[PDB]
């Protein structure tokens, strides 16, 4: 029996045990795998975090409270957590929302972003070649997260201060009471007070177990990388982070750290998956190599040498591409957290602190409505 049983111990699950774990709550953290692992959506090494927040400038508060948890774990670990790249948003002017929106968002928030437009951004950083119509937003003190490195630490701390970590220990079903909470698994059944449900991809198989009918489609995403031109798309000569809007969808990417090679991602499309039968060979499909030299060859010509790694990951989209955080509507013993739809890493330090609040007190501090379980958008 624990006070708090996490099922799912990845980015939001192991973030929300290091939470409890730091107050005191006996709680066990259940993950079908030995997380940091390579099958759900926390592996390729790095994540961007931006304040400025072309998704909807709500996000902001959550955003900023998420980077300053961020530099905490710096100091509480040995595990790299964060580097200060920057990330650079452009795209056409007049014709990229997510650009209008990160520009609006940096003004409601008062953020320190710089504004550049054409050739500007091509001098301010060699290798970048956009068309002298494009504009761009730069937002200094935002960068990249080590993920893997994340969850390592989180886990590492939470285990320290007693929390239970049961390994390759997939949960096939779930008991719950009003009093109580039971979880079902091959190496045994599991009770506490409380439950919090972070499976990520597997939300959208495993949670009409909860009798919950919510729109969640995963989505196989890959990331590539390619040897660059050092002396322009290093993080040694200030390379920044990336997430820019051309005319064919979105695109992200970093620079190259240790001479990993820029990593570059498609944002906007992947192929619809279920997360028991993707195929998580990088190169497949003509699309995954094809889609990112496309957008390689016009716009960072010197990074488009050989490929010298490839990942495939997954998202889990719901419909308006907005999260599930919230209590069950049912069970108010039972917290969702779902739906991260391909922009989630940089807050599940965040997240953790708002699972804890809902799973200790069936409450938040601040609102959370833009994520709530029972919104119209969701259906
Ligand atoms: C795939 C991806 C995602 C991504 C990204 C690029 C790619 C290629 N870039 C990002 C970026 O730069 N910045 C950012 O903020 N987010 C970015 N993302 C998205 C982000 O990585 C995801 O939103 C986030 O990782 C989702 O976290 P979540 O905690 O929901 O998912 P998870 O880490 O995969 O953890 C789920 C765990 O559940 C376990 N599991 C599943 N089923 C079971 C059962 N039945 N029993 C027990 N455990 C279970 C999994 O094993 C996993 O550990
Ligand atoms: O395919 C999609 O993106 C949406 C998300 C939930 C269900 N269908
Ligand atoms: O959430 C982010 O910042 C990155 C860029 C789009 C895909 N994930
Ligand atoms: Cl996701």
């Amino acid at each position: 029996h624990f006070d708090v049983i996490v099922v799912g111990a990845g980015s939001m699950g192991m973030a929300a045990g290091y939470q409890l774990a730091k107050q005191g709550v006996k709680t066990l953290l259940v993950d079908a795998f030995d997380p940091p692992h390579t099958n759900g959506s926390h592996h390729g090494d790095t994540r961007i975090i931006r304040h400025a927040y072309g998704e909807g400038r709500e996000y902001v508060p959550l955003a900023l409270r998420s980077q300053e948890l961020w530099y905490e774990l710096e100091k509480e670990t040995h595990h790299k957590i964060f580097t200060k790249t920057g990330v650079l948003v452009f795209g056409p002017k007049g014709e990229s929302a997510f650009v209008a929106e990160t520009m609006e968002a940096a003004k409601e928030h008062s953020l320190t972003v710089d504004l550049l437009e054409g050739d500007e951004i091509n001098k301010r950083w060699p290798g970048i070649t956009v068309p002298e119509n494009y504009n761009a937003i730069f937002e200094p003190n935002s960068g990249v997260l080590f993920s893997e490195n994340c969850i390592r630490a989180y886990r590492e701390l939470a285990e320290a201060r007693g929390a239970k970590v049961l390994t390759h220990t997939r949960v096939e079903d779930f008991d719950i009471s009003p009093d109580s909470v039971k979880i079902e698994t091959a190496n045994g059944s599991y009770t506490a007070d409380k439950l919090i449900v972070s499976m990520g991809a597997w939300n959208s198989k495993l949670l009409s177990k909860l009798n919950l009918d919510i729109p969640l489609q995963p989505y196989r995403q890959v990331v590539g990388f390619f040897e660059s031109d050092e002396s322009k798309y290093s993080n040694d000569i200030d390379f920044p982070g990336f997430m820019v809007e051309v005319p064919n969808g979105i695109y992200y990417g970093f620079p190259s750290f240790g001479g990993c090679g820029l990593k570059l991602g498609y944002h906007t499309f992947g192929q619809k998956i279920d997360p028991d039968t993707i195929n998580r060979e990088f190169g497949v499909y003509p699309e995954d190599e094809s889609n990112l030299r496309a957008f390689l060859e016009e716009y960072m010509p010197g990074a488009n040498g050989e490929l010298k790694r490839g990942a495939v990951c997954m998202y889990t989209k719901t419909l308006d591409e907005h999260f599930i955080i919230d209590l069950h509507p049912e069970h108010s013993n039972v917290v969702i957290a779902a739906g991260f739809s391909g922009h989630g890493f940089k807050f599940s330090s965040g997240v953790g602190e708002v699972l804890s609040q809902l799973a200790l007190t069936g409450k938040t501090e601040h609102d959370i409505s833009i994520f709530s379980i029972n919104r119209p958008a969701l259906k």
